[PDB]
């Protein structure tokens, strides 16, 4: 399901915002990449959320 | 030797990461550091700290 992929991406982006880990970054970006391009705006916001955590700083 | 080349590569890549702060540079640097031999433990500790310090400042894509 395409909706399932979107939900997984939402959850993993949330986790990345909580922890800022390198591992969480990769899981979140992977999940976002796997969402269908048809969810244009939803994906853009998820991507921007990832980008914002990246610039805040990361930990291993 | 191979180990000596791996050390210099890690040093170069950490320096590049300090300059650019990119996700790509982070990965290249961390992989290279991980490949450094335990005989260079202190240099590895220093390189790892340098990576950690860039990471906490924030990265660009």
């Amino acid at each position: 399901k395409k909706e399932q992929k979107l939900i997984q991406a939402q959850n993993l982006v949330r986790e990345f915002e909580k922890t800022h880990t390198v591992s969480a970054h990769r899981k979140a970006q992977k999940a976002v990449n796997l969402v269908s391009f048809e969810y244009k705006v939803k994906k853009m916001v998820l991507q921007e959320r990832i980008d914002n955590v990246l610039k805040q700083g990361l930990v291993r």
